[PDB]
């Protein structure tokens, strides 16, 4: 009786845990989508159990958090399986960045367990380099991560709006060196480092904003997958030749990611940038014939050197002993700021912001896109709410 | 609505133990998932295969966390019914002895009766009266359903009627403790439909609870809703008046020695019942309640009229016989499935029956 009670009710409060209040009503939410279809309530088990619990689901769906409790003002993003959304809660009157998530796409395409990750960092991270995540809830349809809004905008839209000098390019530059640092200290390698992930808050101050390629490293610092992630510009070459027994490798992979962003912030164009997506495949494996600097130098011989340290084989690429070793760089050699008190320094970019909803550093997007697609009436269980059971988080 | 208010009304839904949708509820729909869908044959789909390599391990972790069946050290079998048996258990951890109900989960999906329960679980668990057998706990697992019930050491009165030359004084006692009783369980907005004295039990002091309500009803708008005990309406919308008719047949049993209706054959029975005008064969008073039978209106009865006790303290007064026990485990008044192809959801009927009192 004593000897277990204490332990139980950690488990039912703990918001990391995968049993606590929120969780366990996704369970009985997902049962009662999955099952109240006529074929199925042809089961005397199936029929009894929705007669006694529908009602009292329809009270629960009332009174937790829903898509009609947020007012949509702009659709500011848009991703494979979704779109990002600025949205005012009716009640709180507060102002968030809301992404959406088909879960129609997710079962179709069998990839329906990569926001998990996203979910814990963004939720627990506690870091000013981690875009937070306040709430998470779901419908039959779609999963919903209510996060905090950027203003500032991506850096794919900086580098597009400024011709970007050297000193701009070494604040940024350093602010993505110690969010990954960050995230490499949570023990997971990123592998999707890109400027359109990286978002800036209303002082100017980088934030990474998307983990769903996020991975666990072991004790030794290294991940084994079979099948290559991130985007066509920024993999490194040895997550790019992933396959069966041939994808094992360590945090050096989000350094590579560096260079080419510090690579693309210098001279306007990625390095390994090519018309067709096989061409650039080549030359990301060939860096060491590919590589070249335009004739019109603007760049320093030090920013030169950091992104050739980077751009690399994994075995003699700089980071491979640790952080320090590329905060020791002499481009980062400056009298502006310090490592240690960098994110309180004044920001190259401080966005000018006339109200709580400006959207003037995010680029125009579609809404209506006419009509989307369902899961057909299943003749027989499917259970296609099952992997989204324990994605509600509050706190 | 709205934020924070619904939240409150929210949190209410999970704390309350009268609610459909509590914490132990919750866990019981998990539980259910995890039993009815780990199957070689169903984990062949992504959804199922994913769901129970996420959950199967944490689901093992509650069971073990939570109240089940080793807890309790049987000490012996005091009552069988068509769906269990009844244990006198002693709960290892806090030393106290209980009388467990088991209802086999196999039985009750088999015979299409699995919704019985209910009404027994929320009268035991929520009457809060003296004339009720108290549910302190009730849990499950993939085999049976458990009830940890207050011990009744006196007995049942079918034992006391076998033992004891029933004089009209003690007669008039249990009857009007029955009365009392039912009189309870009618407040509460149900109908037994079930009055006999194998359901009667005596407390340490001699004085009487129901025990049974697998045959109780809810009374419809305003209050419109086995053998032989049985009335001629139920025997084929009625009312409360049908437990009255089965308080006029126990009456007649603890004074007579045998049931009004009783016949070798069950069928013949049957015929009594609905012939009960001409089938119908010491004091006066004591036939003419019988007869009435077969409210403050059976409160006034000349039957019940005595100097020995008073309606309002009548279970304040000391009961005509009194239990002689030795210990706290004293038993002397008690004599003595298929692997799914398909989704099936057999532990679905269950879901919601786990309550923990305090
Ligand atoms: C505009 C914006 C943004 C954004 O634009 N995020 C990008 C975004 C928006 C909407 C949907 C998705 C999406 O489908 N992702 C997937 N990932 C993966 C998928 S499918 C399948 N598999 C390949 C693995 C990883 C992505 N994120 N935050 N944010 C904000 N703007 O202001 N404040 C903010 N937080
Ligand atoms: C011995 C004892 C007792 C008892 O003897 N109870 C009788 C008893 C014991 C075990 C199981 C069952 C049972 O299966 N019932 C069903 N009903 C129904 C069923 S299936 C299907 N449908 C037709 C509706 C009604 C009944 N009840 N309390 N108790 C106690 N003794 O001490 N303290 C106690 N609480």
């Amino acid at each position: 009786f004593e000897t277990r009670f204490e332990k139980m009710d950690n488990l039912l409060r703990d918001p990391k845990s995968e049993v606590n209040s929120d969780c366990l009503l996704d369970g009985l939410d997902a049962l009662v989508y999955d099952l109240d279809f006529p074929a199925l309530r042809k089961n005397k088990n199936i029929d009894n159990f929705l007669s006694r619990y529908k009602d009292t689901i329809n009270k629960i769906r009332d009174l937790r958090m829903k898509a009609e409790d947020y007012e949509v003002v702009k659709v500011i993003g848009r991703g494979a399986f979704g779109e990002v959304q600025l949205v005012r809660h009716k009640s709180t009157r507060k102002v968030y960045a809301m992404k959406l998530l088909s879960k129609f796409e997710m079962i179709k395409r069998s990839d329906s367990a990569f926001f998990w990750e996203e979910r814990d960092i963004m939720a627990f991270a506690n870091s000013p380099w981690v875009v937070q995540l306040f709430y998470a809830f779901q419908d039959d349809r779609y999963l919903y991560m209510v996060m905090e809004y950027m203003p500032g905008g991506d850096l794919v839209n900086l580098m597009s709006n400024y011709d970007v000098p050297e000193k701009w390019a070494r604040f940024y530059t350093a602010e993505v060196v110690l969010a990954l640092d960050a995230i490499h200290s949570m023990g997971f390698i990123h592998r999707d480092v890109k400027p359109d992930n990286m978002l800036l808050d209303k002082s100017g101050h980088l934030k990474l904003a998307d983990f769903g390629t996020c991975m666990k490293m072991n004790k030794e610092g290294m991940v084994r997958c079979d099948t290559a992630v991130g985007t066509p510009d920024y993999i490194s070459p040895e997550v790019l030749k992933s396959q069966g027994g041939d994808g094992y490798y360590g945090r050096e992979c989000d350094w590579w990611s560096v260079g080419v962003f510090l690579y693309e912030m210098l001279v306007g164009d990625t390095p390994f940038y090519a018309d067709s997506l096989v061409g650039t495949y080549s030359k990301i494996m060939n860096h060491k014939n590919s590589l070249t600097f335009p004739d019109d130098n603007d760049i320093s011989k030090e920013a030169k050197n950091l992104i050739c340290a980077f751009l690399t084989d994994r075995e003699v690429r700089l980071g491979r002993n640790g952080v320090e070793e590329i905060k020791r760089h002499l481009f980062f050699k400056n009298d502006q700021w310090a490592w240690e008190t960098l994110r309180d320094t004044v920001a190259p970019v401080v966005p000018d912001l006339s109200s709580d909803i400006d959207t003037s550093n995010f680029d125009d997007l579609e809404e209506d896109k006419g009509e989307e697609e369902t899961f057909p009436i299943p003749k027989a269980f499917v259970g296609n709410q099952l992997p989204f059971v324990g994605f509600t988080y509050y706190s």
